[PDB]
C-alpha cells in the first residue's frame, strides 16, 4: 500500500497536462548541455529505458526556457528530425560534458557531427527551417507548464514531476520513475 510520500519524492502538479495519444505512458527527461548530474544518469537511464515494454515512450526533450537554454537543446531536436538511429547519441553528450568544445552555435556542431556522419548541408537546411521551430515551441511552452523549474526532470504523464534530487539519488529516480509508470497504468488497466 505505497511506498513513497507526495512532495518528498515526487511532486504532483496541480495542473496536469494531457498527453497527445493515449494507451502509452509518457515518460520525458528535460536534459540539457549545461547539466552534470544529467550525463550520470546516462548509463543508468539507458539499461532501463531500452528494456521497457510496448506500454511506455521515452521522450527527450531538451530544457527549452529562452535565453541560452533553448539554444543549447535546439541542436537535439535538429538531428532526431534528419532521421537517424542508432547514431552513437551518447557521443554528443561527451563531447558537451566531458569535452565541452562551447557547443553554442551551428558552426561548432556541424564541425563536430561531420566526424560522426552528418551532413553539414541537411544539418544547415533543416536547422534554419520552421520544421525545427515547430518542434522548439511544442516542448518550451510543455516544459514550462510540465513546472521543470530545474535540470534534469523526469516527468510522468505530465502529473508526476521528479529528479535525482527529489528522489534522493539517480537509482531512486529510476524507482520513483517505475512507479509512477505503473501508478498511470492503473488507472487504465482494462
Ligand atoms: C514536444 C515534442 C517536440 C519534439 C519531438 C517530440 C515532441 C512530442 S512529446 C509531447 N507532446 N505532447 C506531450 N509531450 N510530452
Amino acid at each position: 500500500g505505497d511506498d513513497y510520500t507526495a512532495g518528498k519524492e515526487y511532486v504532483e502538479l496541480s495542473s496536469p497536462v494531457p498527453v497527445s495519444q493515449p494507451g502509452k505512458i509518457e515518460v520525458v527527461e528535460l536534459f540539457w548541455y549545461g547539466c552534470p548530474h544529467c550525463y550520470a544518469f546516462e548509463p543508468t537511464i539507458v539499461p532501463w529505458s531500452e528494456k521497457l515494454p510496448a506500454d511506455v515512450h521515452f521522450v527527450r526533450l531538451p530544457a527549452l526556457f529562452g535565453g541560452i537554454w533553448n539554444v543549447h537543446g535546439q541542436m537535439f531536436l535538429t538531428l532526431e528530425s534528419m532521421g537517424v538511429e542508432h547514431d552513437v547519441h551518447n557521443a554528443v553528450f561527451e563531447a558537451i560534458h566531458k569535452e565541452h568544445k562551447k557547443l553554442a552555435t551551428p558552426e561548432e556542431m556541424a564541425d563536430f557531427l561531420a566526424g560522426k556522419g552528418v551532413d553539414k548541408e541537411k544539418f544547415l537546411s533543416t536547422y534554419n527551417s520552421f520544421a525545427i521551430k515547430g518542434q522548439m515551441e511544442k516542448a518550451k511552452k510543455l516544459a514550462m507548464a510540465y513546472q521543470v523549474t530545474g535540470v534534469p526532470t523526469m516527468v510522468v504523464n505530465g502529473k508526476y514531476r521528479f529528479d535525482i534530487g527529489s528522489a534522493g539519488g539517480p537509482e531512486e529516480t529510476l524507482k520513483l520513475a517505475d512507479y509512477l509508470i505503473e501508478k498511470e497504468r492503473a488507472a487504465a488497466k482494462k
